[PDB]
């Protein structure tokens, strides 16, 4: 679990979404596993605008924060799963670290601020969803 919290906007994984989210849409992409819904409180994190490809991500089934290099966004197949059919997820982002389930949510982040959230894994990989081509966040 987890979220970014910018402006007067929550960015959760769209499968993880609450009723309350889905009340309060502002944007939702089942392409990316992203949804943005508005809050009534200013948030605590800043987006990064920037290429970096190397970070830290919070690894909530270590509770520890572990360096990573990934890959730049881009179209990757994702098996089936309870949630969404086997598909290309769209703007994703993959490195060599833990996850499991239960770890969807964790942020990413490089010298800029924010970079995404974690949105699937397994085998030792952890794949990140971009979220720093979203510039309205910051408005
Ligand atoms: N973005 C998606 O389509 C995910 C929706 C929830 C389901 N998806 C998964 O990947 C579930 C899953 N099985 C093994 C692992 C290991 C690490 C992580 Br993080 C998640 N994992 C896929
Ligand atoms: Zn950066």
């Amino acid at each position: 679990s987890g979220a970014i919290y910018v402006g007067n906007y929550r960015v959760v994984n769209r499968h993880l979404a609450t009723h309350n989210d889905w009340a309060n849409l502002v944007w939702e992409d089942s392409s990316r596993d992203l949804l943005v819904s508005s809050t009534t409180a200013q948030g605590c994190d800043t987006i990064a605008r920037c290429d970096c490809q190397t970070g830290v991500y919070y690894c909530s089934s270590r509770r520890k924060h572990y360096p990573v290099s990934f890959s730049k966004p881009s179209l990757i197949f994702v098996e089936a799963s309870e949630y969404y059919p086997a598909r290309y997820q769209s703007h994703l982002m993959l490195a060599v670290g833990h996850s499991e389930p239960g770890d969807c949510g964790g942020i990413l982040r490089c010298q800029h601020g924010v970079v995404g959230i974690v949105s699937t894994g397994g085998n030792g990989l952890v794949g990140f969803a971009d979220v720093r081509d979203l510039l309205w966040l910051d408005e």
